[PDB]
């Protein structure tokens, strides 16, 4: 209704994620530019939402079903600059600052426009984001690709079960379930510029994985690292499941173990990153698992491609990093190889187009 789809939807197993610039030069013709691709892609998306046959397509997903096709798409800051748009950048909209430990690709940062495309199936996924791109190809060019993956809904115990990410951590525990109001507090845009309310800002960063650093640490280390048991995701400061536990049980920050020591360890991620330490204010992870191989050395490069919705980065994405970043033990094991902040504008009416109200 009000929204974009693939932000409270049930993330399925395949991403691909496509950061786009404009390619022409000059506020005047960057901004029909921008309409231009706006509109072309929200009139294509629906149509692939629908699995209606798009002109011009390939037949890659002849013989297939939908596979709960989502595309979801957003503007850089740089877009709305670019056109000479300022003015209508919303406070929430600044810029992610530069942080501690940061190791950004520029090449893999950033961008105009932002495609999030979603389906169960690899090939479903990757049609449709070929497609956006070949629709936006006299006006715009990929800058940079992220293919991203979780578990499967067929191979699930239950399709609606918690993702396990590639460090054997429960990933998603604590986020707000949707539909209900601490969702809708925490991930929609409800006041500001007209043109983002009923919107969300979304934090992209590619977060490579040390994971033979991390396979040397026994499951007692790892759980402390991020302040949960590996194995059921309890927090440390509550019984485990079986003994009374049970993953809704709120970390308690000043428990003590049965050792004596802070159940909680005062770097723990979950506790530099709890709400209860930033206002309150919680944010939607809806991140991916990646595996992109070796990288240019030979050296195995997977992680999470991290995508945080929020009503306000500036709350929420930024505010808990600044913390992490100076603290977290996670940062042993983890490097921030990427960052892209996105307007992700509310859903457009019948015959307009997403951000239309920018060109007024
Ligand atoms: C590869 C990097 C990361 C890994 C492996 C990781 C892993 C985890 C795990 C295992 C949990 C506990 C279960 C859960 O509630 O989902 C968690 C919670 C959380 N993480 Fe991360 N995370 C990473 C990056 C980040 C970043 C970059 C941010 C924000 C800047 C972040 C913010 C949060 C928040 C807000 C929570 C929930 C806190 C709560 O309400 O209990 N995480 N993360």
């Amino acid at each position: 209704g009000r929204h974009q789809p693939g932000i409270a939807d049930r993330p399925p197993a395949q991403l691909v994620f496509t950061a786009y610039d404009l390619t022409t030069s000059g506020p005047a013709a960057v901004r029909t530019s921008l309409a231009a691709v706006l509109r072309t892609w929200t009139a294509a998306a629906a149509v692939l939402m629908r699995g209606e046959p798009l002109d011009g397509a390939e037949r890659d997903t002849q013989g297939l079903g939908p596979a709960g096709l989502t595309i979801t798409i957003g503007l850089g800051a740089s877009a709305l600059r670019r056109a000479g748009l300022d003015a209508q950048i919303p406070a929430e909209f600044a810029d992610i600052p530069a942080m501690p430990g940061d190791q950004l690709d520029l090449a893999r940062s950033g961008g105009d426009l932002g495609v999030q495309v979603c389906a169960e199936d690899p090939m479903v996924a990757v049609s449709a984001s070929r497609q956006m791109r070949r629709l936006a190809a006299q006006d715009a060019r990929p800058r940079w690709i992220q293919r991203g993956f979780l578990r499967s809904a067929a191979a699930a115990f239950n399709p609606g079960s918690t993702p396990r990410n590639l460090m054997g951590q429960i990933d998603g525990t604590d986020n707000p379930g949707p539909g209900t109001p601490r969702f809708d507090r925490a991930v929609w845009v409800s006041s500001g510029p007209e043109w983002m309310r009923d919107g969300s800002y979304l934090v992209c960063r590619r977060i490579r994985m040390l994971l033979d650093a991390w396979a040397r640490l026994d499951e007692t280390a790892q759980s402390a690292v991020i302040g949960r048991r590996k194995s059921d995701g309890t927090a440390l400061s509550a019984p485990p499941v079986g003994q009374g536990g049970a993953e809704t049980i709120q970390p308690d920050f000043t428990a003590r173990a049965a050792d004596g020591s802070l159940a909680i360890a005062g770097n723990a991620h979950v506790r530099l990153s709890h709400p209860s330490f930033h206002g309150g204010i919680a944010m939607l992870r809806r991140g991916y698992s990646y595996d992109d191989g070796l990288d240019s050395a030979g050296e195995p490069d997977a992680g999470l491609f991290f995508a945080a919705y929020q009503a306000d980065p500036r709350t929420a994405f930024v505010a808990v990093q600044r913390t992490l970043a100076a603290g977290d033990a996670l940062n042993t094991f983890i490097r921030h190889t990427s960052s892209a902040l996105f307007a992700v504008p509310p859903a457009a009416p019948a015959g307009g187009f997403l951000a239309q109200g920018l060109f007024g």
